């Protein structure tokens, strides 16, 4: 496990989903959690920072609009006020049918705020080499690249995550920086499990009804996957890569909680997409 | 030479540049040419007044690409005027030198709204039309091709994104054209000899090869003409559908088709720059154009 004692970290988005679990696994590795997010009071941001701190590090909660670029700014200043530095920053229908008003709105929330980010937060983490960006998106690149993704809006702002990270990946380098952009695989989160009528402690009651989410994974695994990350000496030689949590599980080492390796994106593919029947078999 | 008489086509950012010189040579081709800007009476009328000389007929509309209301009015017109649309064109576009964080902001997210957002409207309106009959083709504007953007960092964070995006357009157009018999590609210049081009280098087009003495590497450039004539090259390719959500360049498709620019040349832009300009060599066209 790493040992990321020391290390201050900030998790743009964390109050749910993946933002939470890697804010909560970077606090279990030892970190100070800046922790970001709009509803406050659980399912708050401040349940999120507490959640850092009974894993054992410390969170600490900001809540802020990640589209207004002075809430943003602020944040960038109380980290370098309290820490003066920042290691690990975290961020059916055709087009004609889609509603335009929310597509455009969904795609400045997906985009407009990865950008807005890394303007205020970037210059504090490149003050020192070392620093690691990771920009979280939906698939990696060699799946995202040959797959249409849900939708027109959807899938415009998936990848221009994807690029975001080959682009500060090539603005960080010579300040020793490193970015990456990584996706999760098909995540047990709290909206999927309640979505299904179960819970993490009986998720596999939902196989009757969906049958391939047999390979779905806690949201602890790509936590575990940034804290792999983050703790690794020589992670400068990913970046610019996009990655993904069950290919980081075998570079690694690491598992998801109950001990497996989910392996979401070959298996979609091989199996699902391939017409066979739902079969987690050397793939978890 | 494509033959695109009884074509309907709409170029939308058609006012200078690219879209004025491919609005230019679909009326050239024979093509009715919608032709949208806001820049009205250098404006997007005298863009509908080349299409007519040319050999076709030009329509201008001015249009703000960020304002739904009017992309919505724009295409209910052309349904009015011509009930089909078969060629839709994208070309609306908005610091070379800077980190996103030195980036002006402001300005950053405005150019992604006016890069990526205009495209997204304009799909959103026009596309029924388009898919309404079999046949259809869209061409996404923009700067690159997937394989050389797919290596190579440009200009700036903002910009990279946006051209970025329009790549991506035109495969997942692609994707939702298909069962419409309609054709997506994304498509680039290469350096094109604009009028925004030749004033900064203080030449005309008459004299262009003044300026290699201060741009060496200028040699390879092109003039507008030479995109409009590969988007012609698609939109007269009976089986341009072999192209559906590829990344394609202006001297990709002169090997491909075999038109030239307006000097007989075929400048391979991609190439050079990889070839001889990244690769510390002299600048040198022969075996490029």
């Amino acid at each position: 496990a790493p040992d990321l004692r020391g290390k201050i970290a900030l998790v743009a988005g964390a109050t749910r989903g993946a933002g939470r679990a890697i804010a909560v696994q970077l606090g279990a590795a030892g970190a100070t959690v800046y922790v970001t997010g709009r509803t406050t009071r659980s399912e708050t941001i401040e349940e999120t920072a507490e959640l850092v701190t009974e894993a054992g590090g410390t969170g600490i909660a900001v809540p802020t609009d990640h589209l207004v670029p002075e809430q943003v700014r602020a944040l960038a200043d109380r980290v370098d006020t309290e820490q003066g530095r920042l290691d690990v920053l975290v961020n059916d229908k055709k087009v004609w049918e889609h509603d335009l008003d929310a597509g455009l709105r969904l795609m400045r929330l997906g985009v407009d705020t990865h950008a807005i980010s890394s303007h205020f937060l970037l210059p504090l983490l490149v003050r020192r080499p070392g620093g690691l960006v990771v920009e979280m998106t939906d698939g990696t690149a060699a799946y995202n690249g040959s797959h249409y993704r849900n939708s027109y809006f959807y899938d415009l702002v998936k990848n221009s995550v994807l690029r975001m990270g080959y682009v500060l990946a090539h603005e960080l380098e010579p300040y020793g920086g490193t970015a990456v952009t990584l996706t999760p695989g098909w995540m047990r989160s709290e909206m999927m499990l309640e979505t299904l009528g179960v819970t993490e402690e009986n998720w596999r009651d939902a196989l009757t009804e969906v049958p391939h989410f047999c390979i779905s994974e806690s949201p602890s695994y790509v936590g575990r996957a940034v804290a792999a990350l983050a703790g690794d000496a020589d992670v400068a030689r990913w970046n610019g890569q996009s990655v993904s949590s069950g290919q980081l599980a075998q570079e690694y080492g690491f598992t998801d909680l109950d001990g497996s390796r989910p392996d979401c994106w070959r298996y979609l593919v091989e199996v699902q997409e391939a017409g066979k029947p739902a079969d987690p078999s050397g793939y978890r």
